[PDB]
């Protein structure tokens, strides 16, 4: 990796999220979305470092603050869609071509900190909120499938969450210092999903009933001692961080315990390694991985990039390299790899964007 370009968005507010579009068709250029201030911006990546500016969606309210975006496609037409959400607690489904808001979901009412799409179903959107809950949505039938909350749920803002490889279970984390597992392969949840696909408000009288899920299938506050601001499955293992300059790789239960045999009462965790770094004690600094999960990237609060090569027998044997530039001095809030891994983008608190080519 070498730094080939950079630029700065006119607004000067923090860029909180960047995502490449991993659903981009064969032979079109790599396109990525940034979010910050009250807008979304698409860029196209070209030779010689060029970052070709496309078009923005700018929320009507100047007080909207987008925090996160996530790419999917339309399940009938294959056209990519981009979901955005932020401080107003509104999910917006944007047509990236024209940047029209196609539709939006209210319900959270309170800030959405992260969005994720199911790894196998393009219609299933998970939002995580400042209101302590997760919601699962079916953006095909415009239904709220479930709410993951209650007193045994998170007891403070949720910051991050992630589906496992097959979308059978979710791991959430947030400001209560905890990570919670939620199975979505139960009979109940598989059936709720099925019912959400059968729902057509024009062909019936009922509202769609959401599942209230009030009991995580596992929970722990034993990994970090602060806000857990980023979470990612690595197979049956977990990669998570707080503001303590460490990504911990760990699993619920003892060393030889199966993830699918974990009862809600499980009080053990196993730590399999820890990736330490520097100058990352601020909240809401998120790492990302490439498509194959070979590598992990996190930037810190002074513009240094850390990249881990996870292509090694055990999690603790990961190989770190660092990416610095003399002009990149602002906090980096998120990174994104292209689908093919040839490009890495970092985005910063100063509205700058950094392009790193392999």
């Amino acid at each position: 990796f070498k730094c080939v370009n950079s630029l700065k968005e006119d607004h000067n507010q923090p860029l909180f999220g960047v995502q490449f579009n991993w659903h981009s068709k064969e032979g079109d250029p790599l396109v990525f979305a940034t979010v910050g201030s009250n807008r979304v911006t698409l860029y196209e990546c070209h030779s010689q470092g060029e970052i070709r500016l496309l078009q923005s969606y700018v929320d009507a309210d100047a007080d909207e603050n987008f925090y996160t975006c996530a790419w999917t496609y339309d399940s009938n037409t294959s056209h990519p869609l981009l979901a955005v959400a932020g401080s107003r607690g509104i999910i917006r489904i944007i047509n990236p071509i024209t940047m029209q808001c196609i539709k939006h979901y209210v319900g959270h009412g309170n800030a959405i900190n992260e969005l994720k799409f199911h790894p196998r179903d393009p219609n299933l959107l998970l939002s995580v909120s400042k209101d302590h809950a997760l919601r699962l949505w079916n953006i095909q039938t415009d239904t709220l499938v479930a709410i993951f909350g209650g007193v045994e749920g998170h007891r403070d803002e949720v910051l991050s969450a992630d589906y496992d490889l097959l979308g059978e279970k979710i791991m959430s984390c947030g400001m209560d210092h905890s990570l919670k597992l939620w199975r979505i392969n139960s009979k109940r949840m598989m059936n709720a999903i099925k019912e959400s696909y059968d729902y057509n408000p024009n062909k019936t009288n009922r509202p769609f009933i959401s599942q209230k899920i009030h009991f995580p299938d596992f929970s722990t506050r034993d990994i970090h001692r602060n806000y857990v601001d980023c979470v990612r499955w690595l197979g049956d293992l977990i990669l998570s961080k707080s503001c303590e300059n460490a990504i911990v790789c760990w699993k619920p239960g003892k060393m030889e315990d199966d993830i699918d045999k974990i009862k809600p009462s499980e009080s053990n965790v196993t730590i399999l390694g820890r990736f330490d770094y520097s100058q990352c004690d601020i909240w809401y600094m998120r790492f990302s991985m490439d498509f194959w999960q070979k590598m992990l990237a996190l930037g810190n609060q002074v513009g240094k990039l850390y990249v881990w090569d996870l292509e090694v027998e055990d999690p603790h044997k990961a190989k770190c390299t660092t990416l610095t530039h003399h002009k990149c001095g602002a906090a980096i809030r998120q990174t994104s790899f292209s689908r093919d891994s040839s490009i890495l983008i970092a985005v910063c608190d100063d509205a700058s964007i950094w392009r790193w080519d392999r």
